[PDB]
């Protein structure tokens, strides 16, 4: 069944699980070491099970930014008139 988002895929999903075969990827994509999608190097979030593009992933965790990183309160604006 050929339903991989990922072009130029050749992996066979005959046989695979409802978490591939739903999310329509392949158990080699889900934790491969960064994909060649639309030729820049995208890789997988299981945080988000969608896929993310690696300037978006950074330090040692291979997972999103948001939570992960993590934004804090922090202030912007003063209180005043
Ligand atoms: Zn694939
Ligand atoms: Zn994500």
């Amino acid at each position: 069944l050929r339903l991989c988002q990922v072009d130029r895929c050749t992996a066979d999903m005959k046989e695979a699980k409802l978490y591939h075969r739903r999310h329509k990827v392949c158990e080699v994509h889900a934790k491969a070491s960064s994909v060649f999608l639309s030729g820049l190097n995208q890789r997988f979030c299981q945080q988000c099970s969608r896929f993310h593009d690696l300037q978006e992933f950074d330090e040692a965790k291979r997972s999103c930014r948001r939570r992960l990183a993590g934004h804090n309160e922090r202030r912007r604006k003063s209180s005043g008139e």
